[PDB]
């Protein structure tokens, strides 16, 4: 049955580990994939990891060069969440360099984008059948989210980026109903970049939270109704969320350009003013992971802060992260329930090896007692194939 | 519920790509078959590959010498669309060095061929259970689709060949309910060859389009009816749609004689007079794959048409196609789809292997934005086991 | 719903191969159990192959000695026909050094028999639970069918032996209800030797053909009702079905005494006076299979026959081999399907390896078609493990 | 539906053997998890062993210092009994370096520690979804049971500690509802010492024998009915269950202090006045394990037994070992079946390898015959990553 998507947002006081594959470790003797760039999705039943493979398994010769974003061989797949990620449990969903995916209560929708740099096509499948297709309209790397797309009352939201990762792109914002796109519109966002949106939905309504390449060092959001009408903005708190980033001062409301350029992906729950900030401890390369939150962060532009919860050190290797929920027809629950993700990216170009890939862990929120700590990858590079 | 089979072929103006395994480049470090003749087939609730085993893995010694068509070791065996074919994830279906399946709505029906080339004989299982049997009739290799047959109605079709490869043949079409051969006719086609026929169901008749390995290097094709009335002709187009082949130019209704020697098991989608050719770039060997639209190519015999979809490059290894489709029971449409796969032949006899397996990709047809690209094998050889 | 086996054998012309698992040659790379003793029993659902692991997996320091018969670390487990018995799609069942198991279309019952050899106890489980034991009689080896077990109306029945493989021993059947063990009966058999039945249900009777290690070089068989009133006797037909056995000549309706000691598991179908055969090609040793139809082979001493298919050709390797049958309400027939198995035994003591283990090709019985074949095992010994 | 758990606990003479796993043999060569702290529980429906995995695979470097008890890499999971812990046959439960789990009838309930030492929080999860959580309260160590829960008409019950393993610490019941911590009641309990209880039901009340790390070398015990109301002490039989332990003499009601300090996780069955007792045969280090009757010991002093039953030898490494029931809806008996399982610890300490692994064995409780044997690990280490 359908989700209904109209309850608001569980307000979490801390979060609870739900899981850790370990994937690099098993991976240096298993069978698991080159992945990178997972994210995590539930349906009313389960809860899935979706990757993108290189279309190799690790500690064997064809994960050489695998730092490249593109290719033919990557592909969307998925397993239950916390297990490896495994040609021998993992479901195929599309072939892919970027993507989304997401459930609304009746079935998946997955959301893959393959070709080449300047033509890109997004490949939408709803319950594994192919649906609709849309094609770069810039021709610049068409890309999305790389977390999961929201979906309200039967209707599955995404946001999609064509043009430069270091100036000015379009931005397309699309509303999908059983893998048909049946409305799109381009924000007319001048100066605003936005990449990889982390997007949850709230109260029939949807938030984004994205990445700037261009020149912001902390992050932009977009937030629209079901008829797509959306505004934006940049998180105004001044404890910075992207990476590079500044060292903590006063924030923008607009890019702050200081750091701005490059970025990684995030996320961030917005309540009223005050906003949860994922994050990376070091402020100049992928390690460490924070959750902070500031009571004014969305609209304040200050850097105190009331709460941090330590997720990965700082000497340790973190990377992409997102927002996934799980909504009330799972949770049975009043409210929907923010969940997070971490990527743990390994390998190139930070360490010796021949390949990059991650592993993950993931928290939900909750109002009961929490731990900071270091849950880190635990694998010791380089491999037997760097050697 | 069983398949209607009785609404028109989709109208398609471009391929979307559907799954891509990885087969290869995994099974470097992976448990994967070496296999060869790959195929997809759809029931109303879910896609899969199937395949002839090598009844080995690769990158063990097992694989040397897998360039050998015929063996007792090859076994039919499915897996799940876009997986890699791997013991740990394969269903066993039947002991086969030939093979057909199909699913009329209700159970999975399946063909295997094995025995001697003397007098080889296919065995039937319907729900995984031995329904039929017939032996050769000619005692010459008796062969068939490597490919999805097709079902209308609780009946499903297929198409056997008995006889020379390299001239005159027998042809029989078959009528299978429940597991049964409940009706046989031999066609009356001499001057004709056909072998590896791709089937597909197209309002309640179905159509073959097929392979002469004797002396066309265009296609032959058989259209019939429930009840095995049936018409024979070639594709006339100039676009030649076997592999090897002469330059394109003006074509023929029966088979081109010139570069008729020889083939490639493939497929194309009658549309009225127009066709929608797929096939390698190469007219030489078993590389690169494209689709392409001719208007008039089914009637006519000039070499026009009006597009061209870039699947596989043309310095890289292709190999067999075949046609799949989707009923309106798995998709929710009023038509049937037409859809593709393309296997890509990896190691001998063109590369310094001791083995030879393939990789899968398929396509299917839509309406909305497409693009072409080369989505090639991957993998690096020569492999550990070569060296 | 229960198993009716009320109905008679089909009459049945030729065997259609059904299975083949390559499982010695899948091994070399793959992991696979090093297993023996394997069997195919039907639910009314599915097929699943039973094999006795040695706790370990091919090509690994632990097959080390897996001549042995019998030790701690032997279990009986379960896998899908005609795939690779692997800890990663093999289920558990019971711990064992000789078993038996049937499904009474309820349920599965098991025998798992484990323990000192001067002591052992079988543990009967009917849903995975355990329902049953039983302690040694003898004291020398409590050992059974290593094959399905015949189910009649939701009763199962087995024969158990316990006592010396070089002389006179004891024999008892059991009528098993929900892994109850409601009936026994000794059998009054001086001078007759019973081990490892290949046991058939067969218009609501049960009838074994077993074999005899101490001085018989034709085959034991009893034959009893629901009730477990039995007869016993010898297959008179001149074609001897142990091995070792001499080469044909006139028979006798007790056991033949030429090589009459030691043996292998086996199996026969009985039609009337009648008889279906399955045996080694080779009198000396466990090479070859060959299926005979003897029309008077069961009450007549004379060595002539009317049927001959090749199986498993004389210089390849085979080993036990037993019946198993697939009722009416798995195959929608009005009869029970008599179809068998053969295991394929590599390493020792007859190839240089420090392993032994085994795979397995199996057969249905049909009226339609059919050809003669060697389908071996086809790995290439020895292993990695060996040099 | 959701269990009674309001029969008694079935009486029984003796244990056949159930399931063994034969991981470090597997896993010798195949993808098996290094694992610790194994249990088995029970729904209505199937039998799972959940383990502890160190986030590494058997004979991967990844097993390098695994003999440390806590850490992030640390997690539940589990796989159907008798399964090797495999990445490709095993489920993810939560993150965890100590655990327990149950089933109320309806979905699983899973418990996970993970954190600091001084800050570790219980997550619960009930069908995967996390519902609950619970902090260290005296910030040392805080932990749980390492084997079942156990459940009674709804409502599911768990034992924690947190505090000194060599003095004086506080325990805690749990009365946990779908996941929900409803009612917990801290024991007064001076001068005792409770860790990785075995909790069972028997009679609608819950009975957990237990180890004191502190000073005993008796086992406590602590018996509750749903309301949380405890009476406490300790196993009174001068037969004593916990290792190490002094010679067998006269027991104490109180903690027996001779060799009272350090311990190893046990269980034991009361039976009236009567105990069932599972113990290591050594009392200085963990080898081997026998069952033992004393018809008094629960409340008698005195050393006398009726029963023994050898199930692993002294000269092989035995380990942990606890307690699981089959309620009455999943055997179809009208008793809660007594069932245990063992630990079969690997490795470090005691052996020459840079790893720590466990393998498993279980019993069931009968009435009919079984025999004493020695079903031991029975790897050969060291392994080639030792090496
Ligand atoms: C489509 C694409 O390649 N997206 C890139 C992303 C991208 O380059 C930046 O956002 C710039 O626009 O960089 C990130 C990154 O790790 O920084 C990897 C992504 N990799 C893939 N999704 N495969
Ligand atoms: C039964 C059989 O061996 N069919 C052959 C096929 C065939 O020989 C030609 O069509 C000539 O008749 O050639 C093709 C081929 O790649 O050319 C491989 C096929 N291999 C398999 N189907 N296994
Ligand atoms: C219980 C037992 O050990 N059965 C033996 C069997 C036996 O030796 C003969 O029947 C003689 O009594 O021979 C066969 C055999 O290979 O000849 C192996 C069996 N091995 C196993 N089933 N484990
Ligand atoms: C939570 C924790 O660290 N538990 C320890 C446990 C503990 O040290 C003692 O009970 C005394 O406090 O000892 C046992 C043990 O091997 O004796 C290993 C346990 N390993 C795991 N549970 N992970
Ligand atoms: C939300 O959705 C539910 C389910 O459709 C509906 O009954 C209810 O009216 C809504 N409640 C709110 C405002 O959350
Ligand atoms: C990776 O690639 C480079 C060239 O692209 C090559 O020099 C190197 O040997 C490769 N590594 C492996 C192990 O294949
Ligand atoms: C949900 O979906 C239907 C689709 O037609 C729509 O009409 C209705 O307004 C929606 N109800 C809400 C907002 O809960
Ligand atoms: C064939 O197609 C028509 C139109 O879709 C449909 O109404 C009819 O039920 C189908 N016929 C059969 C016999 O299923
Ligand atoms: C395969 O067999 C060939 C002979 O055809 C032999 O030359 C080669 O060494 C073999 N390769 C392997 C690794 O088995
Ligand atoms: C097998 O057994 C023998 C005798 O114990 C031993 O010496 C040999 O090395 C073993 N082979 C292995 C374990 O590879
Ligand atoms: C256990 O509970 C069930 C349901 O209330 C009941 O039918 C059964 O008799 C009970 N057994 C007792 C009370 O011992
Ligand atoms: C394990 O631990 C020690 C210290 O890290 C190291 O010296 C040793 O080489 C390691 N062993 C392996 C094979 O990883
Ligand atoms: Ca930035
Ligand atoms: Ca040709
Ligand atoms: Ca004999
Ligand atoms: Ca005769
Ligand atoms: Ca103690």
């Amino acid at each position: 049955v359908k989700l209904a998507g109209n309850s608001s947002l569980c307000p979490v006081s801390g979060w609870a580990i739900y899981s850790k594959d370990n994937s690099v470790r098993i991976g240096s003797k298993g069978d698991v994939f080159v992945i990178r760039e997972p994210f995590i999705s539930c349906s009313p039943l389960e809860c899935r990891t979706f990757f993108l493979t290189q279309g190799a398994l690790l500690n064997d010769k064809h994960s050489n060069g695998t730092i490249k974003d593109r290719s033919p061989y990557r592909t969307l797949m998925s397993c239950p969440i916390g297990e490896v990620p495994s040609p021998y449990n993992s479901r195929f969903e599309s072939v892919a360099w970027s993507a989304s995916a997401c459930h609304d209560g009746i079935n998946w929708l997955t959301i893959g984008i393959s070709g080449p740099d300047n033509g890109a096509v997004a490949v939408l499948k709803y319950n594994g059948i192919i649906t609709d297709t849309i094609k770069s309209w810039r021709n610049n790397i068409l890309r999305t989210q790389e977390s999961e797309c929201a979906c309200v009352n039967g209707s599955c939201f995404t946001v999609m980026t064509d043009g430069p990762s270091n100036g000015q792109a379009s931005y397309k914002i699309f509303r999908i109903e059983k893998g048909k796109i049946v409305k799109s519109v381009e924000m007319n966002a001048p100066n605003y970049h936005y990449e990889e949106c982390s997007c949850y939905p709230d109260s029939s309504e949807i938030t984004c939270v994205c990445r700037d390449n261009w020149h912001g060092s902390n992050r932009p959001w977009v937030s629209f109704n079901q008829n797509l009408e959306y505004q934006i903005g940049y998180i105004c708190s001044g404890i910075f969320g992207d990476n590079p980033r500044p060292n903590d001062k006063t924030g923008s409301c607009g890019p702050v350009s200081s750091n701005g350029a490059n970025g990684v992906k995030g996320f961030s729950f917005k309540y009223g003013n005050g906003v949860w900030i994922g994050r990376t401890k070091s402020i100049s390369s992928r390690n460490g992971f924070e959750m902070i939150w500031d009571p004014n962060g969305w609209t304040g532009t200050d850097n105190n802060f009331s709460i941090k919860q330590d997720i990965v050190g700082i000497n340790e290797w973190s990377g992409y992260s997102g927002s996934f929920v799980q909504h009330p027809e799972l949770t049975g629950l009043d409210c929907i329930r923010p969940c997070f993700w971490v990527e743990l990216i390994r390998g190139r170009p930070k360490e010796n090896t021949i390949w990059t890939s991650g592993s993950s862990i993931s928290f939900c929120g909750v109002n009961s007692d929490t731990v900071g700590w270091s849950w880190p990858d635990g694998a010791e590079l380089p491999f037997t194939i760097d050697k």
